């Protein structure tokens, strides 16, 4: 796995679905696919109206059985924690990668909240959260926002990549 989770607007935008949940019990893993599934407990959706109306639930989350692809591997004793899981539907089924954002609620910053809830919508049209994967990082358009921190850093904790105006975009720590 070569991949760090990305900035939380991006997650937001390429998500299918943002929710909130519990994971209620232990993975059953299919040797015979190498996915694993986690039962969830939805609590909250935050994207997906789109894809799902009143009456969709979702049960399951699934990943790769093993870390070498990715698969995820869920750190919490408490099955009373609520997670923001951010992740694709593939024939109806919610998927997640460690390249997903999935993370504790509670762990997240006020401006994060904000994010998934209200502002990061606002940003998935027009604007880009460019990551520094090259050495160089110089603004290729003025639709993007440099995304310079490795990982928990100040930029995805506390911005977002906002239009200024059609063609123009700028990081933003408010509204």
């Amino acid at each position: 796995c070569t991949c760090v989770p990305p900035h939380p607007q991006t997650a937001f935008c390429n998500s299918d679905l943002v929710i909130r949940a519990k994971f209620v019990g232990t993975p059953e893993v299919n040797q015979t696919t190498l996915y694993q599934r986690y039962e969830i407990k939805m609590t909250k959706m935050y994207k997906g109206f789109q894809a799902l109306g009143d009456a969709a639930d979702i049960r399951f989350v699934y990943t790769p059985a093993m870390e070498s692809v990715c698969g995820y591997f869920h750190r919490s004793h408490n099955r009373s924690e609520e997670f923001l899981i951010a992740g694709k539907l593939q024939d109806g089924l919610l998927h997640i990668t460690t390249c997903s954002f999935v993370a504790p609620w509670n762990s997240l910053s006020l401006a994060q909240r904000r994010g998934f809830t209200k502002t990061y919508t606002v940003g998935c049209e027009e604007c880009t959260v460019f990551p520094c994967l090259s050495i160089p990082c110089k603004l290729q358009s003025g639709t993007h926002c440099l995304w310079t921190d490795q990982l928990k850093g100040f930029q995805s904790r506390h911005l977002a990549c906002l239009p200024r105006e059609p063609g123009l975009c700028t990081w933003q720590s408010l509204r």
